[PDB]
C-alpha cells in the first residue's frame, strides 16, 4: 500500500469573486477535467473538479451575504467512470448542490435541473444559470458537490466537492481559532489503480450473470482515505488551539475518528451551526455529509506526531495499515503568534428555547425490492423517486418525521433547505414489524447525546431503531428533495421530492 504520511495536507484557496460590491457577490466555477497527484508515490490522476481543484475552492461568505454562483460544466462530453445505463439525453449531466443551504429551489440543485457543457442540453426542472444563495442563516459548515439524477455517486467520486464557510459576525465575540487556525478536512476515500487512476466498481463481486455491465453497487469502500485530496497527508501545527470543518464527503464510508495520543476533540458545532455547549468527545461517528465543527488544543503536544485514527469498518474491520489512519498532525510549527482564541463552553441558544406547534407527524420506512436482474434496489416508503409527490410539509409548520429502519445498516437521512432537532432513537421489533407491519418498541426512547442537541441536517438512522426529528419547513416554498446520502443508494433509488407548500 502507499506510504501514509508523507504529503502535506493541502489547504484549499479561498475562491475569489468575479464581482464583489455591498448589494451583492457573484462567483463563477466551471467543472473541469483535470490532473493532480494524490500521493508523493503516484502518477498523477484523472478528475473532474470545480475549477480545475480537487477539492474545489472553498467559498467563504458572511451570514445575509447577497451571493451568486454561476455553475458551469466545461467537462467532456463523455464520463470515465462506469455508468449503468439500466437505472434510470446528453451523457455527462451536473448540476451543484449546496448542502445546508437555505436556498430558493431553483437554486438548490435538484437533480433533474441539471445541465450538459455550456447548457446545451438542460433538465426538465432547470430554471437558471447563475444559482442565488442568500445565506439567511446560522453559520455553519456548508459543502458543495454534484447532484444529478442517477450519476451522482459517479460525478462526487469523480472529485466534485468543496467547502463552503458561512461567518456569522455575531460569533466572532468567541474568539474560536479563526483565519490560518480554522482548517477544512474534507474526508474521501477512493480507490487508486496503479497508474494513478481512480478505480470505481464497474460491478459487484462475483456478478450473477444476470447483471448488466456495468452494474450499479449497493455501497462503495475505498481501499485509501484522503483529506484535502492527499492520500493519508501530514498537518504541521503549531502547539495551540486550531479549529478544524470535518466534512465526510465519502460515497459510503462512515469514520469513527480518534486521536492516537488519547487526546480529546472539543466540538463546537454540528451540521447546522454551533451547538447550545461545547462538548469534550474521545471519539465520534461521522456518516456522509455529515460536519463537526471542533477544536483540537495541541498546546501540550509540542513534538508530537498524533494519528487521526478511524475504528469504522466498510464492508469488514479496519486495517491497521490502511483505512484505519486518516492523517498525521505533527506539533512542531513555530507559534507565529500567541494563542489569543478560546474554548468557550457557552455557544449558542439552545435549539429548545423556541416554542412550536407540532402540525404533522409523518412516519417514513426505510425498505426496498429488488429489480429483474436480482438487485437490491432500496427505497423511501417503497416509493421510486419517480412516483407522485408524498411529503408535503406546508410552509412555516413544524412536522416531526419517524423513520423506521427495519433494514441491516445505518443510513445518513438528509433533508434539504431545512436544519432540524433530534428528538429521540427507539428500539424495535424488527422481524415483527417485517411480518405485520406493526411497531412494537424493545425498549424505551433515548433522547440524542449532547452532539445531536444542536442542529443537523443528515442523521445516521441506525438498524432496528425509530429515529425522530422534528424540522419547521421554511422559509421559502417550493420543490426539494430528501434522500439517503448514501450515493450508492441515492440513485437507486433512495431519495424522493419534497414539496413545501403555501
Ligand atoms: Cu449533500
Ligand atoms: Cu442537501
Ligand atoms: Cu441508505
Ligand atoms: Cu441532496
Amino acid at each position: 500500500t502507499l506510504e501514509k504520511f508523507v504529503d502535506a495536507l493541502p489547504i484549499p484557496d479561498t475562491l475569489k469573486p468575479v464581482q464583489q460590491s455591498k448589494e451583492k457577490t457573484y462567483y463563477e466555477v466551471t467543472m473541469e477535467e483535470c490532473t493532480h497527484q494524490l500521493h508523493r508515490d503516484l502518477p498523477p490522476t484523472r478528475l473532474w473538479g470545480y475549477n480545475g481543484l480537487f477539492p474545489g475552492p472553498t467559498i467563504e461568505v458572511k451570514r445575509n451575504e447577497n451571493v451568486y454562483v454561476k455553475w458551469m460544466n466545461n467537462l467532456p462530453s463523455t464520463h470515465f467512470l462506469p455508468i449503468d445505463h439500466t437505472i434510470h439525453e446528453p451523457e455527462v449531466k451536473t448540476v451543484v448542490h449546496l448542502h445546508g443551504g437555505v436556498t430558493p429551489d431553483d437554486s438548490d440543485g435538484y437533480p433533474e435541473a441539471w445541465f450538459s457543457k455550456d447548457f446545451e442540453q438542460t433538465g426538465p426542472y432547470f430554471k437558471r444559470e447563475v444559482y442565488h444563495y442568500p445565506n439567511q442563516q446560522r453559520g455553519a459548515i456548508l459543502w458543495y458537490h454534484d447532484h444529478a439524477m442517477a450519476l451522482t455517486r459517479l460525478n462526487v467520486y469523480a472529485g466534485l466537492v468543496g467547502a463552503y464557510i458561512i461567518h456569522d459576525p455575531k460569533e466572532k465575540r468567541l474568539k474560536l481559532p479563526s483565519d490560518e487556525y480554522d482548517v477544512p478536512l474534507l474526508i474521501t476515500d477512493r480507490t487508486i489503480n496503479e497508474d494513478g487512476s481512480l478505480f470505481y466498481p464497474s460491478a459487484p463481486e462475483n456478478p450473477s450473470p444476470s447483471l448488466p455491465n456495468p452494474s450499479i453497487v449497493p455501497a462503495f469502500c475505498g481501499e485509501t482515505i484522503l483529506v484535502n485530496g492527499k492520500v493519508w497527508p501530514y498537518l504541521e501545527v503549531e502547539p495551540r488551539k486550531y479549529r478544524f470543518r470535518v466534512i465526510n464527503a465519502s460515497n459510503t464510508r462512515t469514520y469513527n475518528l480518534s486521536l492516537d495520543n488519547g487526546g480529546d476533540f472539543i466540538q463546537i458545532g454540528s451540521d447546522g451551526g454551533l451547538l447550545p455547549r461545547s462538548v469534550k468527545l474521545n471519539s465520534f461517528s461521522l456518516a456522509p455529509a455529515e460536519r463537526y465543527d471542533i477544536i483540537i488544543d495541541f498546546t501540550a503536544y509540542e513534538g508530537e506526531s498524533i494519528i487521526l485514527a478511524n475504528s469504522a469498518g466498510c464492508g469488514g474491520d479496519v486495517n491497521p495499515e490502511t483505512d484505519a489512519n486518516i492523517m498525521q498532525f505533527r506539533v512542531t510549527k513555530p507559534l507565529a503568534q500567541k494563542d489569543e482564541s478560546r474554548k468557550p463552553k457557552y455557544l449558542a441558544s439552545y435549539p429548545s428555547v423556541q416554542h412550536e406547534r407540532i402540525q404533522n407527524i409523518r412516519t417514513l420506512k426505510l425498505a426496498g425490492t429488488q429489480d429483474e436482474y436480482g438487485r437490491p434496489v432500496l427505497l423511501l416508503n417503497n416509493k421510486r423517486w419517480h412516483d407522485p409527490v408524498t411529503e408535503t410539509p406546508k410552509v412555516g409548520t413544524t412536522e416531526i418525521w419517524s423513520i423506521i429502519n427495519p433494514t441491516r445498516g445505518t443510513h445518513p437521512i438528509h433533508l434539504h433547505l431545512v436544519s432540524f432537532r433530534v428528538l429521540d432513537r427507539r428500539p424495535f421489533d424488527i422481524a415483527r414489524y417485517q411480518e405485520s407491519g406493526e411497531l412494537s418498541y424493545t425498549g424505551p426512547a433515548v433522547p440524542p447525546p449532547p452532539s445531536e442537541k444542536g442542529w443537523k441536517d443528515t442523521i445516521q438512522a441506525h438498524a432496528g431503531e425509530v429515529l425522530r426529528i422534528a424540522a419547521t419547513f421554511g422559509p421559502y416554498s417550493g420543490r426539494y428533495v430528501w434522500h439517503c446520502h448514501i450515493l450508492e443508494h441515492e440513485d437507486y433509488d433512495m431519495m424522493r421530492p419534497m414539496d413545501i407548500t403555501d
